[PDB]
């Protein structure tokens, strides 16, 4: 994921003009092999038709340009993108927000499942360590950069997720489905055992847990059902002929003529049309957004980073379960104990925009 | 459903162009009756126009053709597309979303409903068949390649779903709408005989059974409301004559005149309108894209795997709650027991990709 | 409610042509009025053209054609349409989602509220005709097909949701405002009752059905919102001035002149404007399609069926509660308690389509 | 609120063109004194071209109206104007959800807190009145219709929400910020009063009040919201300026030149420009919709009546738990305690159109 | 944030342009380095043109006038605004309603957390501080304001907000991710010690508190996720292509030029293009709306004031579990104890406006 998000803070003079020379990410990087292309098309159609087109067909080409400019329907091409990309990115950022992040369920283990002996934090570890195995074999299903680091479920069990005898439990289950399910399942079966232990001592304490993992699932069930059903076939490709159509009548009709020949709007030769590239940049550019997030998973420098969010919620999981379980500070009183005022005070930096009076409503006239 | 989701993983030089050439769910596949019917009445109509029609009317021809193309309003014609079809593919979608799911009913059965004995496992199959059922029951009235495969109700009680002493309480419910609920209503009986047997041991246990079933029967609710209440008829008509009758005006309007006689903009013959066929490709393949998520529930290519899912719902549950009940591997430390870093390894093709330091936020200038 | 999602299920050659021949709920219903009126004042217009304006009036009113065609700004037009029309189909399908249906509600109570004898029966009668009831009070204040079938209070109590002396208790409340919460404050004073009696054995099942009692009444307090709150009259005129402004224009700028006059784009006589009749169907249908959808509850043939709703919302929830109260078939063995896999057969229609081998993932080459 | 619901409940002739002779938030009564002023400014335009414009200065005038009007993009307008004001309408109808409304609360506060004497109506009374008291003092904040009723609190505390000694507690609160949140706290603190002394029998009926009043509380806090954050500044007058500087170009670009000059498309003088006031009735008409809507707490005539919504949940609130609290009818058998249908009976109105066989799938060819 | 939320409470005749003199958080403000910047190279470009540019390429840049206006293509430019910018409002009202605010966990935790000694306000005063730490850890992460006030730990810890101890706790924790989570696991390991000592009554009254959290942090792990995941560079590139691109064929293809020589539409000199700059206030502010919410936290005049919240929610929060925990005014009787209408009573102003018949259905016809 390519994050500019501290260089766009505040709107200044050169805001987003200084976004057009970064190159992880861009749209250079998408696009340069194809405005190769398409001068490459240019170029040999106007070197042919000075050079290698004669007089009687140099007329007849020139009756093709000004039949391939009026046919340029640039304005309908802007909406089977404009529909077409917002579709891709309302499921490019809900595709972010299925991602199995086992966050809301370290506050849930920590909480309820007790015990400060080594059963009592075995209990807190491998019941997050079930959360974190079905979030690998949901991701190293759907993503390509995990399955280059799990392509195996040995590769699973070498990284620690899955212990050597549990894949015994994993593969002798005579299912031809994913499995990504598997783990939440001997998540209720260990909850229920620790509640039955007394581990868990509370009744509603025991809901919450399978409460908060029925959440967590379906964020791992819906990243099956996106990477399954994905957008429909025909609506692509409907968006990738009116693009390339579009631009199969301008790579004709907007070809520069030998203005002697006498024809209306056709009175220069600039030897390069800039501002036909720069539709090449605008549409086709258009085309490589969504060709980047109808698989947010892959490899791209603006995907989603996938590997990054399974290290970091299975060492911050183990973290909060296991090192800070009931290792508390002692209470003492605050700052603002005999203070009726709990107010922060501010730096240098930050002291004379913070004058304002407080917004009570819009009819206090203030 | 045509699943292309690992063609277009990362945005490549001939990323949406190699999506051109498929022929499962394509635009190819489901217009290519259109093109020949949009062929053979230009063809009728320029075979006419050089034999048939005597000079008297061929002038007359003419001055039809340059009204038929003024009045070409090719542009409001993509918003009556535009905003119909993203009016379908967010139903298209939220059916999907509607489709009833077991999964999160498995968790909380195998969680809560108690016993290793005979009786222990057959109110857990018991209870995921009636919500196996309630599916079932539901896909038959609005899939037709369930229907197929259920015409009758004994189609289902010798599939498994139903048993023969429950379709005579079934058949006997004098209820003349359909009967989807009736499953729904039989898990709350069944969930309520083994709470007040102890199969279901606390209160907050019983509690969550039933808050997950109005979760799965809403589910099977809202496909029977997707069903009954389609998009208006008077919304699916506009669309219909606006796409007809730009291709009424576009079939006559473009037709390719006589040079020598002297009009604007017509000065050639191509024998074939390689730019008007791609407006049919991009204007009659956009309402294709309607025609087929209208009622995704049919045997498209690109329409939903009803039948799939049935299979699927049926076995994994019944190997989550039989098979998979309190069979669990015994507890083990982990691979990271000791170490302060949860951190699994890479392997070699995941390795140089990953030596970004960690995202901290915005502010922090790393 | 007109249904034609059976004819819409596989996208065939004529699949929305076959559309363009329906009565019930059409286009043609809508606008049969309307054309008559628009052929009625252009060929009272066109006739006065030829035989009642003179000549010298005869160039003023060519003065005026090229003036009104100029100005027939098609293109806003699409806009003001398109904007307004999805606000009114988002309005349109959230109104369906707030009908109340006490589905949700009847799974509960044959759950929770207990007893075979005749008041544990008429608990979970009562219960239910409450909910019942408020239906029918929402639904007579917001639709015009049940307030023609109840349009008193005494025509509910001869209905049967509410009795006699209900109705004493309904009409001496001393409030000016609607009443359709009264049943519902009726229901939690009936589950309360239940609960201290010990019908509700649990206190989590006390607390079901007051939590699916609030989102009940919500769906029957959003009734009466967008009943209130309808879309904004500054909105819905400009709408209409738009379409009708543009189809005064159009009225006069798409006259038929003389064609020896010696106008640009003006030289045939086709008798009948049949691609200006065409785009009446096109922009005033888009109009019409917000016009039925503005009231859904009405009268139309496409409106909501609401009469339905509270005849079946009324028989399966007495069917539920009452008939099917723990009326249970005895537990048996499944047709696959041995079997591994829970695999229901195939018929022979649905048999050679189901060969594809099962989606595991994107990722996994297979 | 402007409620025209029952005049478009179906779709007829002279369906919306009945709405255009509407006075009350209509389009006229936003409008009629933008028209004389854009009137005043195009006949002192007028009447100086013909009069005071002499001869060389009344070329140099016909050289800028054929400027202006090449410049007037009417196309672009449509979209600043499509995409801002359906962000006003989902801004309108969220703060209108937002509204706070005790309903859902006085369902369980008659269901939960108990006692029929003296102290056990005077905990359901007061606990509604926080609930009132938390309203009125949201809505004086954020609306002029509530703020002209309750200028100060002393209004609050003669209206009744608030007592005597009550403003005491509630002014001694030594915060710079709003204090809307304050009864919400005393809500919390009286019913965890009550949950202690009995008359909160359960633990989850104590845990439902809590749970009702974060849903009442945050809709107090999402109009604090609406109210303080507004739509930005810099795109309202983006909007702002792109109808006027159309209406710009348009005022100068639309006049009537003399016919003799001799320029094209410039014929005629309707003394009038009839098709351009009905431009403004279209684009700026479309600005006032989202003037109307930028603030729906104000005291337009399609505002929102929110001193009607305080009496009535005031008044429906003290009448539910205070009047009918465990103050039922007895239970009696139902109209269809013996039938096995039960169906309500028909009019003669609703009579021949109830004669459709039961939808129960599409499957299903009935 | 700019509030102007009083001035347009109802729509008058100067209602949106006296908005258009406003300068905090304007257009002006933000582009008034870039029209100078626009007629520095427009003048510079005239200037060259009458003055600089000989008779030979004179004829050769008006050659190029008019190929630069042909292009200018602000149709399509109006669609990558318009979908891109409401992609940014949608992106920046949730990034608003995921701002952590303690209102939802002060009112459980003084409802709850039990006590009037010295540890009963301890208790409630840290589990506020905990999460009032957790939203300054992932304010100062997201906002530069808040950075700016806690450049370091300890610039926290003097704040108050963490305290010297909690510190050495905060820092030993190997973990080399953000830690803003780290208090919300200190939350739960506090809310089970008191529930194990007994100031967390019930069972359910302790689930509460670890709902109330979940859905608090899920509130602070949206922001780093809306931080770290901004819009694709790739689609803020193409609509900065696009609109300075029109925006370079729009500087020299509306140049004004000699009238003299003889060109179409090109026959005035008006010395500064006045309805181009204000094409540039409304294409290119339409640009500046989007680039200051595309990263809301800055220090912009309608960016989120961060520093306002964090000083309200640790204020307002300590006001409430500590000072106004069960200190309630004496029950006593309501205005309306004996009137069976709660009716408030109005005052002189808002009088005369409240006398419409109360709204009780569309079907009643009052
Ligand atoms: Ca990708
Ligand atoms: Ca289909
Ligand atoms: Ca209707
Ligand atoms: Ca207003
Ligand atoms: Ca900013
Ligand atoms: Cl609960």
């Amino acid at each position: 994921t390519v994050t500019y998000t501290a260089r766009v803070a505040k709107a200044r003079f050169g805001g987003f003009s200084k976004l057009l020379l970064l190159w992880r990410g861009s749209i250079y990087k998408l696009l340069w092999r194809e405005l190769l292309c398409f001068l490459g098309l240019f170029m040999a159609l106007s070197a042919a038709y000075r050079f290698v087109l004669t007089e009687e067909q140099k007329r007849y080409f020139e009756k093709l340009v000004l039949y391939c400019d009026r046919y340029a329907s640039l304005i309908p091409v802007s909406f089977v993108l404009g529909f077409y990309v917002t579709l891709v990115v309302h499921r490019w950022w809900n595709q972010y927000l299925s991602m199995p992040l086992t966050d809301a369920l370290m506050c849930v283990v920590v909480g309820t499942v007790h015990g400060h002996d080594e059963r009592g934090r075995l209990y807190r570890r491998t019941l997050m360590r079930y959360a974190g195995l079905s979030g690998v074999l949901i991701l190293r299903s759907v993503s390509t950069a995990v399955f280059k680091r799990f392509p195996t479920i040995d590769h699973v069990v070498e990284a620690g997720f899955m212990t050597r005898e549990e894949r015994k439990k994993f593969e002798n289950l005579n299912s031809s489905y994913n499995k990504y399910w598997v783990p939440c399942v001997w998540f209720c079966n260990l909850a229920a055992q620790a509640r039955r232990e007394g581990r868990i001592r509370d009744n509603g304490a025991f809901k919450l847990l399978l409460e908060e993992l029925n959440v967590f699932r379906s964020k791992c069930g819906m990243l099956f059902h996106y990477d399954w059903i994905s957008v429909p076939l025909v609506y692509t490709q409907v968006v990738t002929i009116a693009v390339y159509s579009y631009f199969l009548a301008c790579l004709i009709g907007r070809q520069f003529l030998d203005p002697a020949q006498g024809y209306k709007d056709h009175d220069l030769d600039l030897c390069v049309p800039i501002f036909t590239l720069l539709q090449f940049f605008f549409y086709a550019g258009w085309l490589k957004v969504a060709e980047q997030l109808i698989n947010p998973f892959g490899e791209d420098d603006d995907d989603f980073e996938t590997n990054f969010l399974i290290d970091r919620c299975f060492q911050v999981s183990m973290l909060a379960v296991d090192e800070m379980y009931d290792d508390l500070a002692m209470l003492e009183k605050d700052l603002y104990w005999d203070a009726a005022e709990a107010r922060a005070p501010y730096t240098a930096a930050t002291a004379f925009l913070m004058q304002q009076p407080s917004f009570q409503g819009s009819t206090f006239d203030i």
